[PDB]
């Protein structure tokens, strides 16, 4: 079942089927032509000349885009828009509580932007300086982020929900000089202590580069205050002159570090740099969404994660866009807030996350009670797998099967969107990524890194480099090429897997790794294991990813606790809480499963496939076990 293309939406679409077909074949035949020529999307300062400069090869990867260009993102994404759209709103915030909005215009958030870019130069922040944004989803974290690839800083934004020791680990990895936070985040009306999260995280005898902090007063409430190292936000923007002069940035200068979980290890930093990461966004942003001026967007994830960078702020505000900043839940004070912000700000581009439509989708017609959504056009889908029900869902009920819905896929390592549909030039199927954007020309490999031709499945690999791409990880650069770069020589493996059908539409299945993905949330089954184990009770364990209805994954940990130890209902709380310490909330195991059981090969190492399968409520080959015996034990203690 295609859905069509409405007429509504050929009639003033960006790009249409052919146009689609001739600009895709450009863009893999000759994609210095392509790129050099969409390139134009952004103001230079200096013209590049030399447009695609990369190599996959084994051990030696090296990409750079654009690479003798010059730019300034900020300019970009306001000083460029003042003398036609000043008064264009730039971003409407929106309140946990619907008593509080606010529209700030192209013009104000320039000038903010300007005080606060000056705010960073008198501290002493420096190009290539690291900045630590630990922020709740309010303007000033936009501010932040936009003064920073401004004067050419590389901001490091760290999601407030993680822990003090979390914060304190990407700090350390980063040496980050400067740490801008709120006293408290409001969400869902309760508080969330990120300025305590701060203190604490400060007090880790290895976070030795942070000068100081500047604090947003945001709910007033009591926090300690150091004097000296603490600066309040208002105290220092309303100083600061509102002239400031952009400078050129090289097209490879790094603009921001993203720390992203993997298969293996702790966090690492994602890096991406200027020119082909916001040639990317702008232009992802633009095609897909099918951007018209006037068009009112909104991209509801947080701000600390690569949406919150490539789609809530810098792919929209390039191109002139207003985009929505949400600061609560989509479900508070009800299930039909989210509808009820498209109502009250005449959303015309909703973009939003599966949970969050799972989410909804469980109180039904309580999510769209009482609210109209005919200003919606377009819908998209973004972060994890949605399956077609959801989908469905989402396309009749959010919108009202008027509303192309754009599944894209991509991640924090491709800048931008990889696999979409365009609305007006590619007819959808639910559940499905469909086509790959320009430049990106996917292959779906076997284990053995055998490409599968025709209707097939296997592991998603991208075999040439595309602008947006990740440049590498801080301060790793073997790391990258060993993560991406050495399974299948020569490609880039996403480390997700994908089937193909007979029309040559994408279906993006799921991590092959050992990545979970809890409610959007990309996370690490060693770092929970690691966090596990580092529990002065606890000998070993493993963790793996059950099915869960609303949040797409659940976190599952088999745990094996040191002699003398026993479960308790105090050890259980302990744990889960042990986990919420050393990551956060958002990594807390859904279930603990205590255990002398887990399944080891004869060289020592826990083969988790078996754990997983049982978990789920299933079994598998158990040769490679130096002993089989435990899988019926851990089938007992599972029906227990
Ligand atoms: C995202 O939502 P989710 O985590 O999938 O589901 P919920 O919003 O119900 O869970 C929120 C939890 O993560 C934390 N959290 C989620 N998003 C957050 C954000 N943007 N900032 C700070 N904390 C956040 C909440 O404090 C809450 O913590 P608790 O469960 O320990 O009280
Ligand atoms: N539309 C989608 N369908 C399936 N998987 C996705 C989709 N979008 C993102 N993902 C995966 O979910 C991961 C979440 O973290 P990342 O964005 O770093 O990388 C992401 C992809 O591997
Ligand atoms: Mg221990």
């Amino acid at each position: 079942h295609k859905h069509a293309i409405p007429a509504n939406i050929a009639d003033r679409c960006l790009i249409n089927p052919e146009q689609y077909e001739t600009k895709y074949k450009q863009s893999i035949n000759d994609p210095d032509t392509f790129w050099g020529e969409q390139g134009k999307i952004l103001d230079w300062i200096t013209p590049y000349q030399k447009v695609k400069n990369t190599s996959f090869a084994p051990g030696n990867v090296s990409i750079k885009w654009y690479e003798d260009g010059t730019l300034n993102l900020a300019a970009n994404c306001l000083d460029r828009h003042l003398q036609e759209n000043g008064d264009r709103t730039a971003i409407i915030w929106e309140g946990d509580d619907t008593s509080q909005s606010k529209h700030i215009s192209y013009r104000e958030l320039h000038r903010d932007v300007c005080r606060f870019a000056n705010t960073l130069l008198d501290l002493g922040i420096k190009k290539g300086d690291v900045v630590a944004i630990y922020m709740p989803m309010v303007p000033e974290a936009a501010v932040a982020m936009l003064a920073c690839a401004r004067i050419g800083a590389v901001h490091s934004v760290i999601f407030g929900g993680f822990s003090p020791e979390a914060v304190a680990g990407r700090i350390i990895d980063s040496s980050s000089r400067l740490v801008i936070t709120a006293d408290e985040g409001v969400r869902a009306g309760r508080s969330i202590p990120l300025k305590k999260n701060v203190d604490d995280a400060l007090k880790n005898p290895n976070v030795t580069s942070v000068e100081h902090v500047i604090v947003l007063k945001r709910t007033g409430s009591d926090i300690d205050w150091q004097e000296g190292r603490d600066l309040w936000w208002r105290d220092l923007i309303e100083k600061a002159s509102p002239e400031h002069q952009p400078e050129a940035m090289n097209a490879e200068d790094p603009l921001f570090i993203l720390y992203t979980s993997g298969s293996t290890g702790k966090p690492k930093g994602v890096l991406h740099t200027t020119g082909g990461y916001l040639v990317y966004a702008a232009t992802t942003f633009k095609y897909v969404f099918d951007y018209h001026p006037g068009d009112i967007y909104w991209c509801t994830a947080d701000v600390g994660w690569v949406t919150g960078h490539s789609y809530l702020l810098y792919g929209p505000l390039a191109c002139g866009a207003t985009t929505l900043m949400f600061e609560g839940v989509p479900n508070w004070p009800t299930p039909a807030r989210m509808c009820q912000v498209v109502d009250k700000h005449q959303v015309n581009i909703l973009y939003t996350a599966p949970t969050a439509i799972r989410a909804l989708m469980a109180e039904g017609d309580k999510a769209i009670e009482g609210t109209d959504r005919s200003s919606l056009r377009i819908l998209g889908s973004v972060g994890e797998p949605i399956n077609p029900e959801a989908w469905e869902w989402y396309w009749k009920k959010i919108g009202k099967e008027k509303c192309p819905v754009v599944d894209t896929w991509w991640q924090t390592e491709t800048g931008g969107f990889m696999i979409t549909p365009l609305p007006g030039a590619i007819e959808l199927k639910a559940g499905s990524a469909t086509r790959p954007f320009f430049g990106v020309q996917p292959a779906l490999v076997d284990n053995e890194g055998h490409p599968q031709e025709g209707a097939t499945e296997g592991n998603l690999v991208i075999t040439d480099s595309w602008p947006g791409q990740a440049r590498t990880l801080f301060g790793d650069h073997e790391r990258f090429e060993q993560t991406y770069f050495s399974t299948f020589k020569n490609m880039y493996f996403s480390g997700d897997g994908a089937r193909r059908d007979e029309d040559g539409y994408y279906w993006i299945t799921g991590r092959v790794d050992d990545v979970l993905n809890v409610s959007g949330h990309r996370l690490g089954t060693a770092e929970i294991e690691s966090a596990l184990v580092a529990h002065p009770k606890i000998a070993e364990a493993a963790v793996v990813g059950i099915p869960h209805a609303i949040k797409g994954q659940a976190i599952y940990a088999y745990v094996t606790l040191n002699h003398g130890e026993e479960p308790s209902p105090e050890l259980y709380a302990e744990v889960r809480n042990w986990v919420r310490k050393e990551i956060g909330p958002l990594a807390t195991p859904d279930v603990l499963h205590w255990t002398d059981s887990l399944p080891k090969t004869r060289s020592g190492k826990i083969m988790r496939r078996i754990l997983r399968k049982i978990a789920a409520g299933d079994l598998g080959d158990t040769s490679t076990l130096a002993d089989p015996g435990v899988v019926e034990k851990l089938l007992e203690e599972k029906q227990a």
